[PDB]
């Protein structure tokens, strides 16, 4: 299927970039409202990091960049998928805090993932299938 426009389109699925600084729940809200079956990312390869990694910071020549959430959250003590997709691959290192939610850190260029507060206000990246 068609990828929604300007969408990275990348072994089979679609992942979209948006540099909206929103709540992790809004983000996820506004993912899931663009295409049916959408959601904040899931990450199962290093190869799909790669891409996603490479795709965010080719945005604007790599000028703009900031820390982008993921669809890795923590509830229960335990870091899960919101598109209920098996976990097995993670380049997130506890934080014992309340920070619950996932980010691809800048800093790295989106090399880790780091732990956030959920209501921080963050770039945001979808995936969908292809």
């Amino acid at each position: 299927d068609k990828c929604p426009k300007g969408w990275l389109d990348f072994r089979g699925n679609c992942y979209g970039y948006f540099r909206y600084e929103l709540p992790w729940k809004r983000a996820e809200a506004w993912c899931r409202s663009i295409r049916a079956g959408a959601h904040l990312a899931s990450i199962h390869t290093s190869e799909e990091h790669r891409a996603i990694a490479k795709f965010i910071s080719q945005y604007h020549h790599g000028e703009e960049e900031e820390d982008v959430w993921i669809g890795l959250f923590r509830w229960n003590s335990v870091w899960a998928w919101i598109d209920g997709s098996k976990k097995h691959y993670s380049a997130l290192d506890d934080y014992p805090k309340g920070k619950h939610c996932a980010v691809l850190d800048e800093s790295s260029g989106f090399l880790s993932w780091d732990n956030d507060s959920c209501g921080e206000r963050n770039a945001f990246i979808c995936k969908c299938t292809a």
